[PDB]
Parts: C-alpha cells; sequence; structure tokens
C-alpha cells in the first residue's frame, strides 16, 4: 500500500488563548519523548460529504480554544525542566490517500503498518520544534477513512487526549462542549520537603530471563464474547474461593502469557497496569482535568504459581496492587518521583515488558467510539501500532453485545499457543 499526501497544514485556535507557560508535574514528565499513536477507522454511510475536511478543522480549531495547551510547544525552564509554551502555532493536519482499503488491514491487529496512518514527526531538530498533536486523515480506496492521531504525552495522558477528540467531534456535529477542561497541574506538585513513604516497588527492575535471544514480535487481535467473559468470572469459584471482570480478564491474560512463552516453574514474572489516578486522588481533581494522572500497579508472581493455581489467584494479586494505590501512595509517589535524578530514565521501554513480564491495559471504560464527527462513530479505535512484546490492550466493542477484543504483542512462536490458552475457559 502506498501513501500519498494531499495536503498538509498547522490548525491554530479559531480565537484568542492565553500566552502563558503551562507547567507539568512529575506525571507529565515521566512520559515518552514521542508521540503516542493511536487510530481510528471509519465505514462510508453514503454521504457526499463524507469526512469533509474543512469541517474537520474547523471543528479542530474551535476545539483548540479551550484546550489551547494542545496547540502550543514544548520549552525548558530555567532549570531545564520541560514545560509548555502555549503559543498557539498549531496542532498539524494531514489529508492523506490510500491506493488500498479499509479491508486491507482484517482485524484490525495493532501492527507497525498503523504507524503510515498517522505523521511521522522529526525528532532531531529540537523539542520545540514539532506540534503536540499530529493529526492525519487518510482517504482509502474503499471510501473509507482512518483519523491518525499522535500525541505528545507531555501535554497530557490518554484520557485527556481521548477528551479532546470526542470534543472535536462533538463540535464537529454543531454540538457545544459538555465537558470543559480543567488546566493547571500544580495539583500533583510534589510536597515541600518532599517525603516518600514507601520505597514504590513500581520502579524497581523487573525480573530478568536469565538468558536472552533476539525475538521475532508479532502482534494479533482476539475477541472474547460475552459468555465468554461471563464464564470467566464465575471462575472466581473455583477452588472454594468475588473479583471483578477486569481483575479476573487481566488475571486470565497474564496466566496465558506465562504459559504460552513457556517460562519456567521458577521464574518470576512482574504484570505492569495501567490505572487512572483520577479516581483516588484527593481532594477529587477538578472534571476534565487536563494533563497526565495515569500511575501504574505492578503485581509480582511466580509463573508456576500462576499456572498451576486457577485465575483468582492472578485477579487476587492485581486486585491487591491496585488496592494499596489510595491517595496517600499516589501522593508518595509523586514526592518519590521529586527525589530522582532522571525521570526519563524511568520511563518503561521494550526491556520491561519483554519476556517474562507484561504490560496490560483496558479501553473498555473509555468512550473510545463516542468520536462521531457527523459520518458515524469509529467502527475501530486502538494503538496506533505496537513495536514490541509484552504489551496488552484489552479493547470494548464497538457494537453494543458486550464482546471485547485483546490486542497483544508476543514472539511469533508464542502467539500461537497463547492463542489457545486464552479460549481455554
Ligand atoms: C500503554 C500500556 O499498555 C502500558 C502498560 C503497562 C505499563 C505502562 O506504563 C503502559
Amino acid at each position: 500500500m502506498k501513501i500519498h499526501v494531499r495536503d498538509s497544514t498547522l490548525v491554530r485556535p479559531s480565537a484568542a488563548t492565553p500566552a502563558v507557560s503551562l507547567w507539568n508535574s512529575n506525571v507529565d514528565l515521566v512520559v515518552p519523548n514521542f508521540h503516542t499513536p493511536s487510530v481510528y477507522f471509519y465505514r462510508p454511510s453514503g454521504a457526499d460529504n463524507f469526512f469533509d475536511t474543512a469541517v474537520m478543522k474547523a471543528a479542530l480549531g474551535r476545539a483548540l480554544v479551550s484546550f489551547y495547551p494542545m496547540a502550543g510547544r514544548l520549552k525548558r525552564d530555567e532549570d531545564g525542566r520541560v514545560e509548555i509554551d502555549c503559543n498557539a502555532e498549531g496542532v498539524l493536519f494531514v489529508e492523506a490517500e490510500s491506493d488500498g482499503t479499509v479491508d486491507d488491514y482484517g482485524d484490525f491487529a495493532p501492527s507497525l503498518e498503523l504507524r503510515r496512518l498517522i505523521p511521522a514527526v522529526d525528532y532531531s531538530q529540537g523539542i520545540s520544534a514539532y506540534p503536540l498533536l499530529v493529526l492525519q486523515v487518510t482517504f482509502f480506496k474503499c471510501g473509507g477513512v482512518s483519523l491518525g492521531v499522535g500525541m505528545q504525552h507531555h501535554a497530557a495522558d490518554g484520557f485527556s487526549g481521548l477528551h479532546f477528540i470526542n470534543t472535536w467531534s462533538d463540535m464537529a456535529r454543531g454540538l457545544d462542549i459538555t465537558l470543559p477542561p480543567f488546566i493547571d497541574r500544580t495539583l500533583l506538585s510534589a510536597r515541600d520537603p518532599p517525603q516518600p513513604q514507601f520505597k514504590h516497588v513500581e520502579y524497581q527492575p523487573p525480573p530478568a530471563m536469565k538468558t536472552y535471544e533476539p525475538a521475532e514480535t508479532v502482534v494479533s487481535i482476539f475477541k472474547l464474547t460475552k459468555d465468554q467473559l461471563t464464564t470467566l468470572k464465575a471462575k472466581s469459584k473455583e477452588d472454594g474461593n468475588t473479583y471483578s471482570s477486569y481483575e479476573m480478564l487481566s488475571g486470565h491474560v497474564w496466566r496465558c502469557t506465562c504459559l504460552a512463552r513457556g517460562l519456567p516453574e521458577e521464574q518470576e514474572t512482574k504484570l505492569y497496569i495501567a490505572t487512572d489516578g483520577r479516581s483516588r486522588l484527593q481532594p477529587q481533581l477538578p472534571p476534565g482535568y487536563f494533563g497526565n494522572v495515569i500511575f501504574t500497579a505492578t503485581p509480582l508472581a511466580v509463573a508456576g504459581d500462576l499456572g498451576s493455581k486457577p485465575v483468582w489467584y492472578a485477579a487476587s494479586k492485581i486486585h491487591d496492587a491496585l488496592a494499596r494505590m489510595d491517595n496517600d501512595y499516589l501522593r508518595s509517589a509523586l514526592d518519590f518521583l521529586e527525589l530522582q535524578p532522571d525521570l526519563k530514565a524511568l520511563v518503561r521501554g521494550a526491556h520491561t515488558f519483554r519476556c517474562p513480564n507484561l504490560g496490560i491495559t483496558s479501553w473498555v471504560r473509555l468512550p473510545i467510539h463516542d468520536a462521531d464527527f457527523g459520518w458515524g462513530r469509529p467502527i475501530f479505535m486502538g494503538p496506533g501500532g505496537i513495536a514490541y512484546e509484552g504489551l496488552s490492550f484489552v479493547l470494548p466493542s464497538p457494537t453494543n453485545d458486550g464482546s471485547l477484543s485483546v490486542a497483544i504483542s508476543l514472539q511469533a512462536e508464542h502467539m500461537k499457543l497463547f492463542e489457545k490458552l486464552l479460549y481455554q475457559i
């Protein structure tokens, strides 16, 4: 498939916005340096103006008025701390055409082929050289359209990013803003002086694999029916042992991964779980809080135990890790991060999620399919390509059947067994 760009432009806020330097909290600093990829897919609705770029950009400019930090640029203060220069330079909007079809992506497994649907960024010209948000509307050879999104997570996390996209689509349909964004990250300032309370196991080195081959990593996606999810939930009754569907599913995935990887009985495994601090921070963050509030629960386990014990054993560990992440624990994290000499060094990479470990996040809660720009909701949305092994995304169904999908990156030889184990319910 070849893709070629008809036009690219910088879309600025439709009206005047504050000219300020937006301070970043420690959560807003422990982020990747690249743009986080995500992709929306749409089927033709039969409309003559399907995804009219003028309509899209008009609404984009209107949304960037309240979401003005999105149209800003990265800068560093006198101490070298990354902050957001809200200068309204604008976000990048790319219109592109494809000689292929939406069907070419099949089940929309998040392979690196999705990256082509998202504008590339030159990271060699300073952190101030590129927009915080890059957008690509691609028209396929079937009438279908993809919306590719690259968002610098110095701006905000995926939760606020989703808040922006849905607001954009709302305005594209003529709607006014439902939830106005709150823009002040000083609410997540560390205490003075910083008083950490736990050692924070989340930032400790993960279990290793004695060795380490090269690894041919593949990406797949598997649908689980509502009945399959219901059957998995009542497995909490096993061995005379209630955990939620999410806790049980994440435990199920964690367990299946260990068995698929053929982990030794004694091998330790560490699970990384993205959790939203918005729910537990005190006092409650204002609705529409614009920034990063995503933390990580990291339960430890023995591969032999996960396999020989019921799923609720895995779920219990997951539940315990999440339960101890109250306000005090998160407040301690801000203080612990504050004392760290290098925050970027704490950002997790391929090494973190290599065998025997795993990272998981669940997007079912998000209104990820509420991005209706006037021509219908997305037929799919997911991460814009997964680069390395050991990442899993739990995606809800676009339909109302209550099914979900587990997208995941594993070694090629491990992926085949994982599919078998995932459906052993
Ligand atoms: C994005 C994602 O899937 C993930 C999973 C675990 C940890 C983490 O920081 C991120």
